[PDB]
């Protein structure tokens, strides 16, 4: 297969149904070598901050001198984006020659016992492990796909697992309650592995509690163990001082604006120095500096072009675009048009001078309008040319417009 028939055939696994055991992706890694057992891992789970926390971990951990994997839920939507070494996308070809020998044995597989399969998700995991361990990075950063004790990358022994927060956004799927998803959570949580976490609400830190008395695992929270005493808008970022028990690194400097991203931060340099500690390995806060301070974010508050001022945003779920507006009236003091495309609709059209409601590409248009994003940009330009537009809503529309506007 090419690299399109390759992402066709991924995109063509079964939707088996759901299990406590990881047996089907445990038997296609067993035929792949069990590349799980081998290198390292920093197990990441939450249901906002997850991916967020990961790539500041990566960066961070690759500013340090160490080469990092990362398997993440990408905003762009170019499937290579989802594993990726140092924050290089897998290549093409390489995706290829990977899909290629997964697939080899996958085969070898369904020819002794036929019915054997594995979902997309199983697939994609197996590929990802084999191929972090393939080319021997120094760690993986791994985010688990939702929830966490049955997630299919749960088949690894992390040097450290991280919980960035628990809430109801994938209540469907993992349960009613803050307490049956915190244990959801609490399932990538080990023996002896310590557990960095943002300031659980109650019912998750009382899941959190109880499951560390049991694996024995360091707890180390934000806002009792870590924590930012400083933070403020500085540019298009912020700047932010770090504090934990080893004192404090001030005036950090990330190009991420959002006043809940700081939460993010100091679990994600929390969590790279219990890595660090935990494998003897040197991490300086002028590696943490230069980690943050490089790192890239597309989609969340992206300044995609300055002239015009057009700013892309991922905001979907009513959290986190009342989050969007707290950071649009800290960065804009003047009128602004916003285009939104949803799946928070009065929250926006009563914050904001101009707002435009568009369709979600490639979504099902169901029962300030406009067809479409692009007729909504052309109007707000042609119609008030110096007036900033921020593009938010959704994620298929993010990654429609950034891809659009960028290449």
């Amino acid at each position: 297969m090419n690299y399109t028939e390759t992402v066709a055939y991924i995109h063509s696994f079964p939707r088996l149904a759901k299990t406590g055991d990881h047996r089907r992706i445990l038997t296609l890694l067993h035929a792949l070598g069990n590349p799980q057992q081998q290198g390292r891992y920093i197990h990441v789970t939450g249901t906002n901050g997850k991916s967020t926390a990961a790539n500041a971990i990566a960066h961070v951990l690759e500013a340090s001198g160490l080469t990092v994997g990362l398997y993440t839920s990408p905003f762009i939507m170019r499937f290579n984006e989802r594993i990726m070494i140092d924050h290089e996308p897998i290549p093409d070809a390489a995706l290829v020659n990977a899909v290629a020998f997964v697939r080899a044995a996958l085969e070898r597989l369904q020819q002794q016992q036929a019915d054997f399969n594995v979902t997309e998700f199983e697939f994609i995991t197996a590929l990802g492990y084999w191929y972090f361990r393939q080319r021997q990075v120094d760690v993986a950063v791994i985010e688990v796909g939702i929830g966490g004790d049955t997630d299919s990358t749960n088949v690894i022994t992390p040097v450290v697992s991280v919980l960035t927060s628990v809430a109801l956004d994938h209540q469907k799927l993992l349960g009613h309650t803050i307490t049956a998803i915190a244990k959801h959570k609490a399932g990538i949580i080990k023996r002896g592995i310590p557990v960095v976490t943002g300031n659980l609400v109650p019912d998750a830190a009382a899941v959190v509690a109880a499951k560390v008395a049991t694996t024995g695992s360091q707890w180390l929270r934000f806002d009792r163990d870590f924590s930012v005493p400083k933070a403020k808008l500085h540019g298009w970022g912020q700047r932010f001082t770090y504090e934990d028990q080893d004192g404090r690194i001030s005036d950090l400097e990330v190009p991420l604006v959002g006043d809940y991203q700081q939460r993010n931060m100091a679990i994600a340099i929390q969590t790279a120095k219990v890595y660090a500690k935990q494998t003897e390995w040197p991490l300086t806060p002028q590696n943490i500096r230069q980690g943050l301070a490089a790192s890239h974010w597309p989609a969340r508050l992206e300044k995609i072009s300055d002239t015009p001022l057009i700013v892309i945003d991922g905001a979907h779920n009513p959290d986190g675009i009342n989050g969007l507006i707290t950071a649009l009236k800290q960065l804009f003091s003047q009128p602004i048009t916003v285009i939104a495309g949803i799946l928070m609709a009065d929250r926006l059209t009563a914050a904001f001078s101009t707002v435009y409601l568009v369709p979600v590409p490639g979504t099902p248009r169901a029962l300030r309008l406009k067809d479409s994003w692009q007729e909504a940009l052309a109007a707000s330009l042609n119609d008030v040319p110096d007036q900033p537009i921020v593009i938010t809503g959704s994620l298929y529309l993010a990654s429609a417009v950034r891809q659009t506007l960028l290449g």
